[PDB]
Formats: structure tokens, sequence, C-alpha cells
């Protein structure tokens, strides 16, 4: 069939100089259509735009697009056939076993005695107190959001939290944010292309220094956890559940439940739901000071449904359509993973008539879905009524895809939904946020990366 169109491919760089990225893709979408091609050096890339193209790839051809592009340099971090974690894992048994394990263990810890909801609610309390200490004084809330969000994951993985001034905790969070920067590095591409370049010890020790440091700090914490683990009792957290599975899997070279995969799985879970959920909440609080009237309606609904003392529960959401709409609109407008996470075709597939060869790198332009002018009333405005009808009922459009879609859709979404609702309501239940008098109106345009964060800003949190 016909291959997707695209700008003229230069000899060596191809379309590398035709892309400086979501803004640039919008122009290409308006010039070549919703499915265009790109030649990024050695890698053949097809960009998918709009709900239909994205759905057709990830749902209709879900079996064939659930794979990841190979990342050879992950060998430095100890990746192997039965140890690929979940996030970057190739489509196959190693991915599926860990995927099913994480999803089911989240659910098991989730239901019963609401361990998840309890850990979040309790961490929300700490976040409130830490906010109270920063009162009467403008302050960036990002650091506190990272910590509270990080503690929720630590609670699920290792069954503990860390104090906000814990030295090892800070180093962990610091190493994690530096590591994220290392993923968007130019040297990553060269070494992924030619794996034998890693046989140079000079280079190998430079590639993922912050990644390796992060995994080292994590190893130390895992070792402590293995000491306190009581195998005579039902697993209290995901790491214990993993360790129990490891015992049963002794003698089985096919199991992905092993030492090498434990640190990778934990690192995937710990980080993927630390910079995403926290950035979303950082967007949330920014949008609340830019739109004080929206903030007041939320706080009003909080009082009408929950009050100003009793801690919020997930059962309250069903009776809080407006707050729910606001949170959704934060994710939509926030648009924090505009190009999602790359997929790869494991077979020859067909998208929007065009042909996609096997082994093609797929980019899901999630931004083009969340900001679709054909779907949303005013997609470039912060507008909670994107999820409300005239009667005030919450409505969720098909195009709400911040967690992507299909087999590889965010496994942490249920937890994320929980963290977002409980942290947001709890903060707005006890605080009123506003721009600091004397300071310029903070921009609503984010700083582009693999993850789009709000521009740096300060705020005032006055108690209620
Ligand atoms: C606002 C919060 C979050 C957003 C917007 C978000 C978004 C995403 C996106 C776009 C993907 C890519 C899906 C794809 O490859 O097509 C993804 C995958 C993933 N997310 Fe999240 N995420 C969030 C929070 C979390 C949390 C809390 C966790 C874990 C506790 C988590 C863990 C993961 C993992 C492990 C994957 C890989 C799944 C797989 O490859 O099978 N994320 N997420
Ligand atoms: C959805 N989404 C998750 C992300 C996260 C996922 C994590 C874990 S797995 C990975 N490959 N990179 C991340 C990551 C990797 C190493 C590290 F030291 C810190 C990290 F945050 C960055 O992107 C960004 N968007
Ligand atoms: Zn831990
Ligand atoms: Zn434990
Ligand atoms: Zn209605
Ligand atoms: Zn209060």
């Amino acid at each position: 069939g016909k291959l997707p169109p695209g700008p003229l491919p230069l000899p060596g760089l191809g379309n590398l100089l035709h892309v400086d990225t979501p803004y640039c893709f919008d122009q290409l979408r308006r010039r070549f259509g919703d499915v265009f091609s790109l030649q990024l050096a050695w890698t053949p890339v097809v960009v998918l735009n709009g709900l239909a193209a994205v759905r057709e790839a990830l749902v209709t051809h879900g079996e064939d697009t659930a794979d990841r592009p190979p990342v050879p340099i992950t060998q430095i971090l100890g990746f192997g056939p039965r140890s690929q974690g979940v996030f970057l894992a190739r489509y196959g048994p190693a991915w599926r076993e860990q995927r099913r394990f994480s999803v089911s263990t989240l659910r098991n810890l989730g239901l019963g005695k609401k361990s998840l909801e309890q850990w979040v609610t309790e961490e929300a309390a700490c976040l409130c107190a830490a906010f109270a200490n920063h009162s009467g004084r403008p302050f960036r809330p990002n650091g506190l959001l990272d910590k509270a969000v990080s503690n929720v994951i630590a609670s699920l993985t290792c069954g503990r939290r860390f104090e906000y001034d814990d030295p090892r905790f800070l180093r962990l969070l610091d190493l994690a944010q530096e590591g994220l920067k290392e993923e968007s590095g130019f040297l990553r591409e060269v070494l992924n292309a030619v794996p034998v370049l890693l046989h140079i010890p000079a280079l190998a020790g430079k590639v993922l220094r912050f990644q390796k440091a992060f995994l080292t700090q994590l190893d130390e914490l895992l070792t402590e956890h293995r000491m306190t683990w009581d195998p005579a009792q039902p697993p209290r957290d995901l790491t214990e559940a993993f360790l129990a599975e490891m015992e049963k899997a002794k003698g089985n070279p096919e199991s992905s439940f092993n030492d090498e995969n434990l640190r990778i799985v934990v690192a995937d879970l710990f980080s993927a739901g630390m910079v995403t959920t926290s950035t979303t909440l950082a967007w949330g609080l920014l949008l609340m000071i830019l739109h004080p009237d929206v903030q007041r309606r939320v706080q009003q609904e909080i009082d009408d449904v929950i009050g100003q003392v009793r801690r919020p529960e997930m059962g309250d959401q069903a009776h809080m359509p407006y707050t729910t709409a606001v949170i959704h609109e934060v994710q939509r407008f926030g648009d924090i993973v505009p190009l999602g996470v790359t997929h790869m075709t494991s077979r020859d597939i067909e998208v929007q008539g065009f042909r996609i060869p096997k082994g093609t790198t797929l980019i899901t332009n999630l931004s083009s879905v969340l900001k679709d002018e054909a779907v949303w009333e005013k997609p470039f405005r912060f507008h909670p009524e994107h999820f409300l009808d005239a009667q005030g009922h919450f409505v969720k459009p098909e195009a709400f895809l911040p967690f992507s879609a299909g087999r590889r859709a965010c496994l942490g979404e249920p937890l994320a939904r929980m963290e977002l609702f409980l942290f947001f309501t709890s903060l707005l239940q006890h605080f009123s946020f506003s721009v600091p008098t004397g300071q310029p109106r903070p921009s609503h345009h984010g700083v582009f990366a693999f993850l789009v964060s709000p521009s740096p800003y300060e705020l005032c949190a006055v108690p209620r």
C-alpha cells in the first residue's frame, strides 16, 4: 500500500533538520495529514495525529503496536531477556508477566482494607502540613509535590514513607530528576544505534551516570526492605509480593521474577508515577491561581459535599462533578506527555489507508488528541466545561487520552486518578492559592521536554 507522506528526506540527516516538536508536528499535520512519516537518521518514524489515527493504531492494531523500540544501552542498567521491567520491556512474556503482576498487585493492595487510599490520604495530610509551614511566604510547591507523590509510590512498592528532609530520600529524588534529563540526551541516540561503542569504558561510565546512581540508591533501600520482610505474613507491598514470587520461581530460567528485574521494575514504577503525577499537580495549582473563580467553585463544592474538616474519600468524587471536571481539564490542558511513549510495529499494519512496515517507530501525538479543535470547544484555553454539560454533570469525551490507549496504556492510571483527586481536594480544602502580589502573571505555556512541566512559578498558600 501507500506509505504515509512527509517532508523531503535529506541524504544523511533525513528529516532531522525538518524537526526542531509538538508545535512542529502540528505544521506537518496541517501540511501532510494526520499520518505522516519522518526519517530520523537511521530510524523510520511514523507520527500519528488525532483520535482516529491513534485509536486505529493502538486499539484496532493493538496486538501489532504494543511493542517498544529496542534500547541497547539499557544493558548498562542490567537489562536482559527476562529482566526488562515493564516500561521499556519488549512486547512478550517478560512484559506481560510483569504487567499483569503490577496491575493485579496494585488492585490487591488497592481493595480489601484500602491500603492505597489510606497511604494517599495520610500522605495528603503530610503535604498539607508541609504547605502550612510555607505560609505567609511565596514558595515553589514543586518540591513538596514530588515528595508526597514519591511517598505514595514508596508506600506501594516498599511499604514505607520518607520524611521530607530525609537525606537518602532527597538524593533519590534528585538522582531521579537528573536521570530523566539523561533520557533526552543526544549521546543516547549514537550509542543505541551502535551498541559496540559501549565497549569503550570511557564512554560507558558517562552515558547513564545518574541512572546508575539512582539504581544504586534504590538497591540499598531494597536490601533494607528484604531484611524487614516477614514472609510468614501476606505481602504488605509490591516488593514483598515480588519477593514471594521470586522464591516460587527458583529453578525457573523463564521467570521474570529475579533480582535484576526487581530493581528495574521498582525503578520503573517509582519514577514513572513521580514526575508525571507531580507535574500534573503542579499544573493544577498553577491553573488555580490563574483562574481564581475556578478555584472558588471547587472549594465551594468541597464544602457542599465534604466539608472543611473530614478528609476527602474516593467515594466523594461521584458527587463532585465540577471538581472532577477541573482535574480532567488540568490533565487535558496540562498535556504533560505530548508525544506519549514511543511504540513499534511488530507486524505490517494499516493506518488511515496508509501502510506501516514492521519495525516502524510509532509516535502517538497525544497532544493532538487532547487539543483537537474538532473535538474540544476551546482546546487552547483552560476550560473546565470541556467535561461538563449545561446541567453541571461530568462528561468524559472519547478524546480524553492522557494515559494513552491499548495494551500499553498507563498501568498506573487508577492510582494516578486517586492521587490527583485526593491531593487536589485536600490542598484546596484547607488552602486558598493565589499569585504573589508584586509578581508577573505566571505563563500558562510549559517548558517542552519528554515531559512538559509548568514554567517555574511561586504562590501563596493562605489557610482556610
Ligand atoms: C498524571 C499521571 C500519569 C500520566 C499522565 C501517565 C501517562 C502515561 C503514558 C502516556 C504512558 C505511555 C503509554 C503508551 O506507551 O502508550 C504511560 C505508561 C506507563 N505508566 Fe504512566 N502516567 C501517569 C502516572 C503513572 C503512575 C502513577 C504509574 C505507576 C504507579 C505509572 C506507570 C506507568 C508504566 C509502568 C507505564 C508503562 C506501561 C507499559 O509499557 O505497559 N504512570 N503512562
Ligand atoms: C509516561 N511517562 C513516564 C515517564 C518517565 C518514566 C521513568 C521510568 S522508565 C524511563 N524509561 N524513564 C523514566 C526515568 C528513567 C530513569 C530515571 F532515573 C528516572 C526516570 F524518571 C523517565 O520517564 C515519562 N513519561
Ligand atoms: Zn522503596
Ligand atoms: Zn514491606
Ligand atoms: Zn446531564
Ligand atoms: Zn484547614
